[PDB]
């Protein structure tokens, strides 16, 4: 039975999670931390190569204030608490996104954990920060047409496959850069511009199961559903 | 209360005609009809778009006798169908590159064009030999020769900007993204439909058959919208 080469989460149901408990939204963000640690190390084990996770999307900047300074913080606090152990499972950490506009203590703890782990082999954990799909294409296409004009590449060689070269995803392994599987948590039946070309052809899966709960489990559960696909 | 803009990926025609110990050419000849009673319906209830995804660039490696069939459809059908959407005041447009489509069935689009293109009621937009990365690179393409021409510069390249090169540019501004988007026979995938306009719909999976789907089905997935 196949094992999804690309798995791509949005992760969903923080907020109706920590509610549950009569605690603030940012404890589930923390416990989606906890679910996001399990479901790569156990997707490791099993053979997934890529998951690339909604970790910040472009419209939740709109957020409160308190909420998106907390959340900011989250890798630079509790990097000693994932990083290493990720390191030590063979997990490659990469982002994906306008990253260069994130906050300066935020970039630094990713690109730390991209450089510990760029010799890494297995499975490849890919953050999708400051990251909107539509914002993606416009700054590929903007590129492209940059070379053509600079006469760097010529307009006969626009095609597909030259987009995808352009697009964030540029960096993973040309065989496993579009996700084979699209997951969704806490039954929310709706796209949110997220990998909108490389998931042009993705299977979806959709769970009721809010993230935190999304455990070892529920992963073997939606590569089973997978499994079930023509 | 409706969807403005209704994207539809008709699924299940062949498992349909099986069902019935027919050939798919059969399901698909039934799936014709079960959109003539969707776009009525619609446009009745006030949905102002409908995008069906009637031939995919994936759709050519079926086999030529099925790829014959369907292409002329829109041929030996027309006085059954269109008529009478003209008659309920149904604009029909098309989008893809339908320069590969057979003449006669580029002819008989072209002509049901013509024929409704003054029409106010619902759109009814056909995605003909249509790929939403291949809408995507042309819209590249014709951005790139412009840049090219001096006509515009690389800083005008803007989201918005794209939009107006892609193949629903002909939609009015405000109906160019659906609202929802239908995919029947419990198959759950997008395929490369409208990847762009549809980046932010609310998606609708039912295990109906296209062949099925009739006005009760188009009221149950608006219900659904509407609870969203
Ligand atoms: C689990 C887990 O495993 N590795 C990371 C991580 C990866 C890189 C740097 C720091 C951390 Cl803690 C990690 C994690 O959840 N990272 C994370 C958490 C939150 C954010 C915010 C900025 C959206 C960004 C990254
Ligand atoms: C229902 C319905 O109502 N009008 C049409 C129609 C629209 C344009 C031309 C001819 C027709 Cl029959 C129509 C229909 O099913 N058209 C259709 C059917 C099949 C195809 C193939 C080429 C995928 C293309 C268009
Ligand atoms: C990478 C990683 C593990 C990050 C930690 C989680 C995090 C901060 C995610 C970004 C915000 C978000 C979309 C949360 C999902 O739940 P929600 O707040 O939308 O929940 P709700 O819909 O119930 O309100
Ligand atoms: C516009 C219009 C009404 C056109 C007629 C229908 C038609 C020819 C559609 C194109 C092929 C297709 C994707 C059919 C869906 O059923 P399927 O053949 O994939 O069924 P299956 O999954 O059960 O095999």
């Amino acid at each position: 039975t196949q094992v999804p080469a690309h798995i791509g989460i949005i992760m969903d149901g923080n907020g109706r999670w920590a509610k549950k408990r009569m605690q603030p939204r940012v404890f589930g963000h923390k416990a989606g931390m906890e679910a996001l640690q399990t479901v790569t190390k156990a997707a490791n084990k099993l053979g997934v190569k890529v998951i690339t996770v909604y970790a910040f999307s472009t419209e939740n900047w709109t957020r409160p204030d308190q909420e998106v300074k907390f959340i900011m913080n989250l890798p630079v606090e509790f990097y000693d608490n994932y990083v290493p152990e990720l390191h030590a499972n063979n997990v490659k950490i990469q982002m994906i996104g306008e990253t260069d506009r994130l906050p300066k203590q935020t970039f630094e703890a990713l690109t730390k954990a991209e450089e510990l782990t760029k010799n890494n082999t297995g499975l490849i954990l890919n953050f999708a920060l400051n990251y909107g799909g539509r914002a993606e294409i416009t700054q590929a296409l903007k590129l492209i047409s940059q070379d053509v004009l600079d006469a760097k590449i010529n307009p006969g060689d626009i095609t597909e496959e030259l987009i995808g070269n352009y697009l964030f995803t540029q960096h993973l392994p040309k065989d496993l850069r579009d996700p084979d599987l699209i997951i969704r948590t806490s039954g929310e039946l709706r796209l949110s511009n997220f990998l909108p070309w490389q998931g042009a052809y993705s299977e979806l899966y959709f769970t009721d199961t809010l993230w935190p709960d999304f455990d070892e489990a529920a992963l073997q559960e939606a590569i089973l559903a997978y499994n079930r696909r023509h």
